[PDB]
């Protein structure tokens, strides 16, 4: 038996993500934290669903043609589809657990109906404040956002590999504020879409929905229209994949720091 | 003044070692003679060097990422495949676990290239990686061990290139006896295809697939009767057990070929 | 002289009688004005000729074509469903059952088109056809008949434009009491999701798009409150039958509408 | 309540397609019969799988877009997927029932190995040897052979609807054997198959193996390579489906006879 190998030593133990809740829900306590538990030692530690958990997904040997591009992100829920409790990441809070957000003194939930689609961020992104966007504007200081498209519906601060399919441009309160458009690589047509003009084609009605909710949901609030660059366009997975690098270099500079 | 900026960088920090590498294959020979060769090689997908591998020895039996986000509930089921004798041919392609690398070659018989006379495999044939059948175990119905990797046949409804490597779900197995030693048929389907999902253990293969291990155990039975040989025999009544089975016979299967290794 | 031609006519000779009726859908006013319609029409696959019809009437309630050749034993379940309030939507559609031929047009609360306040309709909304819900009959709790078509509610991953009809696999019940009288709101999924072939009845609906259920529920349990009104209230408990209560249900739905027609 | 309804009275009653087995299987004495059982009434009646069973598949009111084309063809399976016993409708025996082959007095299965899609025949059909088709060959005097692709293996006899996809000329003896290239409307994929060019796309591999397979199965009982017009290439599904109807018009006339 030959045993001629190349001895690559795989180095580090794997992490199982774990969550745990405290507070009470829908009420100001209410947190979601995040921990790793080593595969092999059984050790865990609290970690930040944020900074810690990989925005590239990744596995030590990859198997699929050198020749196909990569598209598998991570994606941390943050509001379940269909329903309005809005939650979000402690961007301010140690170790960034999911809390809900605080209007008044009261807790956020959406006047203008549900969140129909799993929405939330991409870790290890930021949109800087000190960079300039499309039409001019810049970075509102979070992480990306994302929705993910797909037919379930994720749990609270649940996290899971999509694929990116293309991104929205829509401006909030004067900064950038892009929405990127995912899918679940578990869903059923994932590999059916290829890029964003293909939604119109498995999911019709998808895109014009999205793009008409964040357009309006803050007018019943009392507020006005949203505005979009592009022109309320989808941007395809090319631009969608580059904003998302320029987001994750902030992101680095940001720990650089 | 409407701007709190107060970010958090509190984290845990925990360096990602190793590079990721990228698996390649590569041809030598002449298809269907027997200089024919199928080489694998990592490519550092960092530095971008490239290295000759063994499909045996340095593809990983369980498939793995850095952070799993599944739920800690749901228990592992994605191995790596490396398909031998693609779904619909007949030519015997193997592991070479004796030249070094262990690349793919074809199996001859005298001076000849061999194929198979009964039919063609209709489903993807091949091996996991770093198992080891070995001849100094002992498994059910007293048989010993036939030194090679595990087999597995991947049911699904896509074909796999010759020495194409994919992610399957281990679904049971069938305990073959081969030449008086054990032969295990691991039974998987590609974690790609559109029913893998719904296939939860080896008592859906029918509910979806009617027929498939029908087939399987037949093909199998008598596949050698034709070449001149006599129908093949099977432990547990050429019974299918399930993954559990499977998976403890695949970890017995790991284990012994990390003791290969360390001798 | 390899030649034997000897080929046997023997057939029960059965005419297919009617010809086939292709539906087709034509609008009329401004959407979102009240004069907006939408009426159906069929058209004579052979002769070209067209005729305006009820789609509450004439469009069949089990879809079925001359001889089935699906197993006798499966159970049959392929239900015809008119999508009155597309996916993620809001403007409450109707079918006008005082109007002739039905047509669908926009819900007028008092000379203004009606939207639900709560938020958007997130499953496909409508009724299934040649079903009457009595108001001469009492159901479960006593509450009476709504005098409408079932309600139905697809819950497929597509969204249907409004007025489309579509073949769907029944899957289970809700009993919502709306201003005193009984209104069904049967579950159903459009016999072209991908997954609707692995959602065997209400129980699996949760295994497959966890969520849903829960949130129809809530969605008709507190819809009306934000517009002024109570939540709503259920029999059995706010609990979801299964696919073989409710298509007794649908029975009873369809034996009362041909009562009506009699009359 | 307005009534106004266009009184389309249906009329006929649904059929419900039964099969029956008699004789021993692999014996020259098995047989499937076939036999409708009428749904009102309860009624049943011997019918024929090829002059009986509607080749194409129709409900009473389509509600499919007018402007989407129709392809639902029914398929009687003869040799299931993954199988060698050769089976065929006996077009001589009364009421067509499917019967084992017999090459010698010894029923026959395929000595290259097995069937693995489902083989059989679309009902309704003839190929005719009055009739010249490509390449200047005439019909072979039976049904038109058909191979469904997907992923289900059909019993015996097993009738359902596919989508035709393509079609092979392939030489037999001297005549025109056409196959054509369909799939289950079941099967997880018939969506996403348009036309034979998308075959291999989703099931690489399987239209140069069904080519292979039809080319080269006589050579080992002793014969030789078959020929194939239009160079053993797959014809797209309107070709495909033209060579349909001119079989279903020649099935028509051999019944005015």
């Amino acid at each position: 038996f030959s045993m001629v190998s190349v001895d690559f030593a795989v180095p580090y133990h794997q992490q199982q993500l774990l969550t745990r809740e405290t507070g009470e829900l829908y009420t100001p306590s209410y947190r979601v934290l995040y921990y790793f538990r080593d595969m092999e030692t059984g050790k865990e530690l609290q970690v930040s669903p944020w900074h810690d958990i990989p925005l590239y997904v990744r596995d030590l040997v990859r198997t699929k043609p050198a020749s196909l591009p990569m598209n598998r992100y991570n994606f941390i829920c943050e509001i379940p589809k269909w329903t309005r409790a809005k939650f979000e990441i402690a961007t301010g809070e140690p170790f960034n657990p999911i809390k809900q957000d605080i209007k008044n003194g009261v807790p956020r939930f959406y006047k203008h109906g549900d969140m129909m689609w799993n929405y939330g961020a991409l870790p290890q992104t930021w949109e800087s404040t000190d960079v300039v966007f499309e039409g001019g504007y810049v970075g509102d200081n979070d992480p990306i956002d994302a929705i993910e498209i797909g037919m379930t519906q994720f749990k609270v601060g649940q996290v899971g590999a999509v694929k990116v399919l293309g991104i929205l441009g829509m401006i909030d309160d004067g900064q950038m504020d892009w929405k990127v458009i995912c899918i679940s690589h578990n869903d059923p047509i994932c590999r059916f879409l290829k890029d964003i003009h293909d939604v119109p084609k498995f999911l019709p009605g998808c895109l014009d929905a999205i793009h008409e909710w964040f357009r309006v949901y803050k007018i019943c609030q009392g507020g006005v229209e949203n505005k979009f660059v592009f022109n309320g366009e989808f941007k395809d997975k090319s631009f969608a994949m580059k904003v998302i690098d320029e987001s994750h270099y902030m992101w680095g500079n940001l720990r650089k720091i």
